[PDB]
């Protein structure tokens, strides 16, 4: 019974597309960063974030708040203001922190990027808080921009991105998009608790740290998908 959480409210062709982006990632992310919307918002965030010294200061700014979440993909749970605050309030360093007892590990993510809980007024003065977030909002936009077209692709890039972060079968099922890129690559509906075990023996969780083996893995995925989904 893992503490509940605000659920979303507000032919080879796939491998092809993926590869296209993944390759010249620099030009993609760079082109995106130029999009009028990403630009304007990215600007405001780069100039205001360093001024936030407290969770209050943070919550009190909708613009920055919406930015931080969209970048952590929790853009549809933004309405859970009371939830986002608690997650931040307890931080994500302590094993017992509220966010660490959740199942969707993307809350801990946010709390790691904005550690007012562990850093205090210093939290806003790190790479993870400014450069870090600014960069994910970019990847985020770029990904959902592709997903609008080929969801399989979106999953592709998202996995290539959140690849290393995984170190346990648990870390895997810990993200709908990540588990999805597995339940498909091994064609599967599985809702049991020890699926993780099945994964750790059905694959070496220690190898997914290799920016090489990772690709070949997706290789099977991007094509496994182009079939299960035309």
């Amino acid at each position: 019974p893992p503490s509940p959480q605000p659920v979303s409210h507000k032919v080879t062709s796939t491998y092809t597309s993926y590869r296209l982006i993944s390759q010249d990632i620099g030009k993609s992310l760079e082109r995106v960063s130029k999009q009028p919307d990403v630009a304007r918002e990215t600007e405001y965030y780069r100039e205001k974030i360093g001024s936030v010294k407290s969770i209050d200061d943070f919550m009190a700014d909708t613009r920055l708040y919406n930015y931080a979440l969209k970048a952590h993909g929790l853009e549809d749970m933004a309405y859970a203001k009371a939830f986002i605050r608690k997650v931040l309030t307890e931080g994500a360093s302590d094993k017992n922190a509220f966010a660490n007892k959740l199942s969707d590990n993307r809350y801990a993510e946010l709390a790691k990027s904005l550690d007012f809980a562990g850093l205090g007024a210093a939290a806003t003065a790190t790479e993870a808080a400014k450069s870090g977030v600014i960069g994910n909002y970019a990847r985020q936009t770029l990904e959902q921009e592709a997903g609008d077209d080929n969801n399989g692709v979106r999953l592709a890039l998202y996995f290539e991105r959140k690849a290393p972060t995984i170190k346990s079968g648990l870390d895997f099922l810990a993200d709908d998009a990540l588990a999805q890129v597995f339940r498909t690559t091994f064609n599967l509906a599985a809702d049991v608790d020890k699926q993780a075990a099945l994964i750790e023996k059905s694959i070496n969780i220690k190898d997914l740290q290799d920016p090489e083996k990772v690709g070949k893995l997706l290789e099977r995925f991007t094509i496994m998908w182009e079939m299960q989904n035309p």
